[PDB]
């Protein structure tokens, strides 16, 4: 008896959230803490206590936060900046550990693979940071000519997927191979910015991507064969995608005109539900530790938490 609430369970106010499609401003940690980048500050919200901590604020004018990403075990937070910095923060003692520089432009995307932090920049380059050592910059992946707005390591760490405003999807190897730091695959089918990038948690080599306003499609790939398994028209820009193993489904966030979230059944790609409420385009989606709740951040300066994947007794 699958009951999906058509409304959110809770709404958080996100004043001054930056309405920039290419930034990745929210992330839900394994310890149940949402990190939210509001203009030039990062706020942490405990989903357990409802408590808020202002972790940091930029000190120079013009500066703003361009990305946030939790480390796997949820005690450290990576923060990308418009000044091309990748900062590492210890949230427990509430102090900055590192201010890693190496990029030439704002860092809009982040993704952890254990002790390796990968960062995407407006410049088009991707950097691997070994956050444990002095010379953190240990690699450079260059396969985009525009901003890297999507960046995601596979759960098993065997691939890194990147999506850009140059309409390309690149699948990179976990380490340099017979070709060095060159993509294993490059997909060109999308005709718009690819910010949505998510790996299937129960299928190692399966990747889902989503295109922007001029594409409007969700595409499923097998990154070994390099085949497109499916191309579904969503009739709206696709900003993020998340998988749920609870019922084996996908959820995507969208913009004009409905600004809705859509739940799809996998692998049929049948439309299961539409979640309406946001009054401006959705920007990002993040998932709670237990997988039951999805947080959607939108240009309407709210964060809507949807209990859409709960396993009811
Ligand atoms: C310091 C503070 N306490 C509540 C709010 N506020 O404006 O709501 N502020 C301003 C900073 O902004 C947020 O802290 N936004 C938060 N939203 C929120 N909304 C209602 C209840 C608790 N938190 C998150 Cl998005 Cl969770 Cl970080």
């Amino acid at each position: 008896c699958r009951y999906i609430p058509s409304l959110p369970d809770r709404i958080l106010d996100a004043p001054e959230i930056r309405n920039d499609y290419y930034l990745n401003l929210v992330d839900w940690s394994s310890g149940n803490v949402l990190a939210v980048a509001l203009d030039n500050s990062v706020y942490l919200w405990s989903a357990s206590s409802g408590d808020i901590l202002q972790l940091l604020q930029m000190e120079q004018p013009g500066e703003y936060i361009s990305s946030v990403a939790w480390i796997k075990e949820g005690n450290y937070l990576a923060v990308g900046t418009s000044s091309a910095e990748v900062q590492l923060w210890d949230v427990q003692q509430q102090k900055r550990l590192r201010n890693m520089t190496s990029h030439s432009a704002r860092v809009g995307s982040l993704s952890w693979n254990s002790y390796i932090l990968s960062s995407g920049s407006r410049s088009g380059h991707i950097h691997h940071h070994d956050v444990r050592v002095a010379e953190h910059h240990v690699a450079t992946l260059s396969g985009h000519s525009q901003e890297v707005c999507g960046l995601r390591w596979a759960p098993d760490g065997r691939h890194l997927a990147s999506g850009g405003n140059d309409n390309l999807v690149n699948v990179w190897p976990s380490a340099p191979g017979e070709g060095g730091w060159v993509p294993l695959q490059t997909f060109t089918q999308h005709q718009g910015a690819v910010k949505a990038v998510a790996w299937c948690p129960w299928q190692s080599n399966v990747l889902a991507t989503g295109g922007g306003t001029s594409d409007r499609h969700i595409r499923i790939w097998n990154v070994c064969s390099g085949a497109c398994l499916s191309a579904v028209d969503a009739h709206s820009q696709v900003c993020s995608i998340l998988w749920s193993p609870h019922y084996k489904e996908l959820i995507s966030g969208h913009g004009f005109a409905q600004n809705q979230l859509v739940i799809w059944k996998y692998p049929t790609m049948a439309k299961v539900a539409e979640l309406k409420g946001h009054t401006s385009r959705v920007l990002s989606l993040t998932m709670s530790p237990d997988g039951a709740t999805v947080a959607s951040a939108a240009a309407d300066e709210t964060l809507r938490l949807w209990r859409c994947f709960e396993l009811d007794p």
